[PDB]
């Protein structure tokens, strides 16, 4: 007997979409297919989208000591309620950063009974604890995160990162990386102030594409040398991708990774905004948005990830080059890419199933996640095309109700989020059962 | 409820391998899980890999005119015993060459009730059907094949001109070109050559047809194919050399596809010099350190099919000596257990590449939307693999017309043990032939 | 004492123009610089530039058996008229082709007094001599010339016939043995040559129809087939009149990878456009195609940029009844010899502002080294006393009258041109003069190779 | 009448070496060719080879400040003795380093009466002058030198990347080249203290804690910070041919760069370094012969654009202690020419007018000394004789540096030095020494 069929949905499978019944027993996908017969549970998904769950790989919760700015509570109630099933925590924002097994275990304490979607886990590489990535290694982060160019977060210089992508080329694991060459980009935004050259244009001249091309450059040569798998953070230009791809043509393996807003919004819609749209690798020109979507439906992008960065509402106070960078998104990354992606833009649903899941699965080697395929966790998210609502701040599970999303009309919805075979979230229950998620551990899957 | 459950195999999935139990109605797909209940007929496949059947986009039949060489019958029977199930089929050898509707109407005539697997169907690109290319595509071929620079019904070579224009034509009907790529005038003078200073062994053969006039074709025919606007398949590529060619112009975005044969991953040189003519074919077998390229190139997922190229010939056309010798390799039987033993058992590839190399990736090139993979709704096409077993290929296991191949007296490590097709076993290694041939021909607009 | 100074001159050196003196003694430059002294004659060449003389490496005068299509005599007279003082010979349209000792044995024979200009020889590598490509070797010739068919065209016997993929290979491979470069007309024929008969077919038959019947990949793949079999027959390559820069590129990436290939264009590449050709006929049509503005600005960055080694004349007449009929039925090719230098000075040098060492490179000194012409091409002490006095911002309206061509004929007839030549001296002798017109008997002489 | 007259050399012209005579009026070339007729002085040629005058592009004299280490008096006498007429002299080692207008002219009146040789000048574009670049544009050097990546007040400092860039932007605009040494400075020094903490201090030791693959970094950051910046480059002493090879693909790709090695890059390897110790220690390192192999393959592909010294000599007591400890710098001024003349021409085959180029012609358009680097009219009158298959073993004596040391001492070298003219002037002569004061000038860019 099945626990549950889920019937006459059209289901994003490996190869196409199709409208196919799936059994699920024990959080399970059983079985695939027509006449899968009875099953203690029946859900219909006629006139929906079922696609996996999204794999969000590129989260910050920053519970142990920057809670405030979100927490798991909050954190995972917004990803549950946008489609998202498994996320990639990143090492910081969280105090102590997450650098060794002692960090990770008072993390672990921290998120317990908290967890509403399952969570696997990066380490930070950072200048302190370049002698000790075996810890967080042995306890089963599935990638390192690091800056380039005392609990908290710091950066590498060129140094610490080839002996620590050495080490970790070593130990199995990729190193991922924010690539901007933050000592151009800062004193560009101070030369900006100085001068009283504030607005978000002002910003993004201050960012400018070389800065990113430059550290993607050195990133990826110091990491040949030093035999490590990478993986590039938040892509923001069709030149940084380049790069990339450039790279992976002549044998390197390499990674990359964007965001939604540098699909959907521009710096035209970031000046509108305010401070909401600031973020690191700055939102660019339309016309950079068009060559990222080009490389996009190319397949140079591998990963679509929220990059969920918020913080307290004081910190986005004031003008926009002082501000805080970061966008609260990890809500809306499903419905908003279906919509801009799919319905606008014509992509394949399966395509969208790889660029919001399985790739980053197979990425960070996450072997339960990521494909509707019999033996892997049934994680689902229900789609509605062509049904919209005008995104509002109390439709918003964050800890902090704001988002540069607010006030967008979004072309899909969010109709419903399975984990392990449970419904975590319903749009017209709200989140009917207690935090059921679990972390995800390298060498425990 | 389901006509047949196959039960305990490891399955070859898209993603992965992996023991599942698939449940079949009428010839399709039905489910693939655990637990999947009542069936009339159920199938052990334990022990067993089951794969897609081989989709083989490249195989001479010949029927009408040249029936003597092979024929529907035995090459049909020979390809389902291969744990083929779908051949895509070359429009040479047969008189009248496949070059409109009427020569294709003619052919349907011949082959009725002797299709023992499926076969989607080529058209010929020649020099003198350049202005009828609709037609055949109105049949539903999924694309056409040339040879690039006699009997007024045979195969014929296109010149630049007509390769350029009869691509130029493919490319508006959205149909793919296909291309044996090998500069021919060069190749055939090194051979005069060779043959008048008395060089004819398989060494002076294979110099006759260096790797550089491979290239060159590649590099010619890819260049016209990209200001044609045509979409184009490199067929049987013998070098890692020639496969860089195709790699480079698709990393420039250009859309091209190429494949290779078994006989180009198994057989060398000095092989070929040990065994004869039956190891002479037309893109040549080339030496041990070639092959190591080749292998590389395969497992870097630079090749995107594993085809047969079966050319079989009347055996007086084989007497005689390498440089004079009709090329062709018969090879149609043994390409799924040579290739499963040589890149899965010796060489460690993963279960789903071999998947994608022997079925999915041709099926997804000629735009067959029921074959090529074990997925819901897909064709109920498969071929049981029995890993770790041995035996000798031999004669008299041949189905083909002319029971001879340059793979007989080896050892192969694996076993095709049955062949199921639309959910009917056409092959089992036990009993034969069960069935009255029931393949049929598929046309690309009706699926 | 010198036998000549030239005084006062903008003289083009290989770095730089500098006003020097130049001192002449047995036909060559003894010295350069001030105060050089006594000599048996004085030149002034104030207000004058003085450059190398033009090495013209493709020059078509088909003497033996086609002379009434241009000859020795004539074409010579035109080519010194027009500032050229060394050319390199084509093999063809001369009937006996140069092909081997005999056939170039005969052309000398017929040559013998009617050189105004010194004359270094091309061979032809055609179907029939790859057996016997030693013995334009043994005799001198500085390179081979050949057109690639992938069939092989029509032709008559002992003319200059195409090669196909196997002949060009075998031939490339004992040229690389020989140490001689292979020179080829890079256009796919059997297209450019179907393509054409679908204009005429459909009735169009205007020059922008005859350019879109020979384009740009038409040309790009030739050069790219011939690039790659000549790298794997190891010879050295030059490829003729290229008419884009599609083509130029596809050049410039192999020698950027190590292949030994030059490449040259011709002056109606840089100064008519298919606009022009329109309105001009028959007379500015020419097989590499003149393509339009858009193409000729990318010509002339490439140019600029260094991409193409040699600027030559393609010098192609024929008897103008050849050129009658609509654009689609008459004869290709540009009579053009005349008007390379005083043309090319004043659309390069005086329009554009290349440097006056570039322009001498271009016209002289890169052609000279391409094909080993040691004393040729460049003002060095020890080489020939070869120059061309070139007066700046002075300009003239071409005329038939003008043309010293057998047949006076050419697509730049009635165009102004800002620039003229007012002498030309071949190893230290008046060969032309402006005001003198032809002074001395013809004196020009073939140079061979190992002779030299 | 002519000044001087240079007769029956073989004499390297820009296009071939041929036996021509040399014309000399007011320090300037008056004329080539033969039958030149009266001079008040003539010389004979007769079997040596006529050259230009090498050109150093990189040379340190450390002269304000640290004259000590070697000086314009001892610096320009062993340059025209090892056969250099002209130097691009570098900001660095001096103090005040040479960063504007109030360092360079403290720095002309402390080479008053010294200099033996001509001398153009590189400013630096250090962390604390980016806002300043234009005075030494006004005074008229010819670059400015930057190490990208720490020092003393007035002294030379790197830069980091953001002034790297601003400061190209600027220099870009001035229409000045910068000159970069391209090592991942901060790497070495890590991999250095590691080799030292396990105790592995030989030569061998040292190369491998500067790997090939910390200059390929550096190289390729400058270039595309230099691109973006609209800053024509000049790569310096490149130690590998992968790094060579990063500079010829930007070129292929239309970049402005040009780059440069040393003789000890090509004459020297690993083992010898071994066998000498710290006297063949220099900053980017001395590699293997493999290396060295691929190295002279860039040199006659034409992907070299200049030979250069980067003569850094220092105080023997600082080369004291191991090979980790001791201060980098080869001092080798002297033994350019005539080493390279035996290496390349001798025993390589170069031909001499790549020979020309490669020593002098080149660093001259480079750097846009307009009366420099080649025999032709109207050009400074600045050769060095060459004897050919000529040989001998050099001594600590032999050599004219403040410090008569160098990794080359007891060499067999087989070709000899035999005179060094100056503007007309003989200024260094085999048989008679330095028969003439000091007449060397410095070079200024808007003043030629
Ligand atoms: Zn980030
Ligand atoms: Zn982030
Ligand atoms: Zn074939
Ligand atoms: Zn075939
Ligand atoms: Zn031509
Ligand atoms: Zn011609
Ligand atoms: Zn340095
Ligand atoms: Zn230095």
């Amino acid at each position: 007997s099945f626990d549950l069929i889920i019937k006459n949905g059209t289901v994003i499978l490996e190869n196409e979409a199709r409208v196919v019944d799936i059994a699920v027993k024990g959080g399970k996908i059983a079985a695939i297919g027509q006449d899968l017969g009875d099953a203690k549970e029946v859900m219909d998904a006629s006139g929906l989208v079922v696609s996996p769950g999204m794999v969000d790989a590129h989260t910050h919760i920053s519970e142990p000591g920057r809670s405030h700015w979100e927490g798991y509570e909050t954190g995972t109630r917004a990803a549950a309620k946008g489609g998202i099933t498994t996320m990639i925590e990143m090492p910081l924002n969280q105090l102590p950063a997450t650098v060794d097994r002692a960090s990770i275990e008072l993390k672990f304490d921290a998120a317990k009974g908290k967890l509403t979607i399952d969570a696997a886990q990066l380490g930070g590489l950072v200048s302190y604890n370049i002698d000790r990535l075996h810890e967080l290694d042995e306890v089963g982060v599935v990638g390192f995160k690091c800056f380039v160019a005392d609990n908290d977060f710091r950066d590498v210089n060129d140094w610490q990162f080839f002996k620590g992508a050495q080490k970790l080329g070593e130990l199995g694991q990729p190193v991922l990386v924010h690539c901007e060459n933050a000592l151009i980009c800062d004193e560009l935004g101070e030369e900006a102030k100085r001068e009283g050259r504030v607005t978000a244009h002002d910003y993004v001249a201050s960012r400018p594409v070389f800065t990113e091309v430059e550290a993607i450059r050195r990133v990826l040569y110091l990491a040949k040398v030093a035999g490590c798998r990478l993986h590039v953070c938040h892509v923001s230009s069709p030149e940084g991708v380049e790069e990339v791809t450039r790279a992976r043509q002549e044998g390197q393996d390499v990674t990359c990774e964007s965001c939604p807003h540098y699909f959907v919004l521009d710096t035209d819609q970031f000046e509108e905004i305010g401070t909401l749209a600031k973020c690191s690798p700055p939102i660019r020109d339309l016309e950079n948005q068009k060559g990222m979507w080009e490389k996009l439906f190319n397949g140079e992008i591998d990963c679509l990830v929220s990059d969920h960065s918020p913080c307290p509402p004081e910190m986005k106070a004031g003008n926009i080059m002082e501000a805080w960078g970061g966008i609260a998104g990890l809500q809306n990354c499903m419905d908003v890419m279906f919509d801009e992606a799919v319905q606008k833009r014509g992509m394949s649903l399966p395509m969208f199933g790889k660029l919001m899941a399985t790739n980053a699965a197979d990425i960070f080697g996450l072997q339960q996640k990521g494909r509707i395929a019999p033996g892997k966790d049934a994680d689902f998210v229900f789609i509605q095309p062509n049904s919209s609502y005008v995104l509002t701040n109390d439709d918003l599970e964050y800890r902090h109700k704001v988002s540069p999303y607010v006030g967008r009309t979004i072309g899909a919805r969010i109709t419903k989020t399975i984990l392990r075979g449970d419904v975590i979230y319903d749009i017209e229950q709200g989140f009917p059962v207690a935090p059921k998620g679990q972390f995800i551990l390298k060498h425990q899957q």
